[PDB]
């Protein structure tokens, strides 16, 4: 575990991570996709062996000794709200459980379903509040990546409002 467990957010590309493991805000078919999943793909290239997994599940491949954590979260476009809030806050607790296992001190985090699976509405406080829910009880340091700069501010607001 951190000495201090501790919630960070930082605007950049999640390919360049300083942390021990990364979540890819993947495809349920193991695609290249676009987005994070692109980025992902170009520098994990040997992660999307059989990364294929449902949606609301996480699926964790090597590329050499660095774990990458699949995490399906539900395209809104074809579910409705209740059934993907449930499936968005069930792929977070899937994240949680790979952390756990893999041991790292460390992960790099995507806000899941923010990008061109949100049906068109902006679900930053719904995508933070379901990673928090789940990573709280982990002690891995958790480094949120965005591309956005007036969601890394208010990212940076509720990680400081918690304290
Ligand atoms: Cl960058
Ligand atoms: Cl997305
Ligand atoms: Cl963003």
């Amino acid at each position: 575990g951190a000495m201090a467990p501790s919630y960070r957010v930082k605007r950049m590309d999640i390919a360049k991570n300083d942390e021990e493991c990364v979540v890819n805000a993947a495809n349920p078919r193991g695609l290249p996709g676009d987005g994070v999943c692109k980025a992902v793909y170009k520098k994990w290239p040997e992660s999307f062996k059989n990364s294929a997994t449902p949606v609301g599940t996480a699926k964790t491949v090597m590329c050499g000794t660095y774990p990458v954590i699949h995490a399906v979260g539900p395209n809104f476009s074809n579910y409705t709200e209740s059934e993907g809030d449930r499936e968005l806050a069930a792929a977070y607790r899937e994240v949680a459980k790979e952390v756990t296992r893999l041991g790292v001190n460390s992960v790099a985090i995507p806000l899941l379903s923010t990008g061109v699976y949100s049906g068109g509405k902006d679900r930053l406080t719904q995508s933070l509040n379901h990673l928090f829910t789940a990573m709280d009880s982990t002690d891995a340091d958790v480094v949120i990546y965005c591309r956005d700069k007036e969601w890394e501010k208010k990212i940076s607001e509720a990680i400081q409002m918690r304290t």
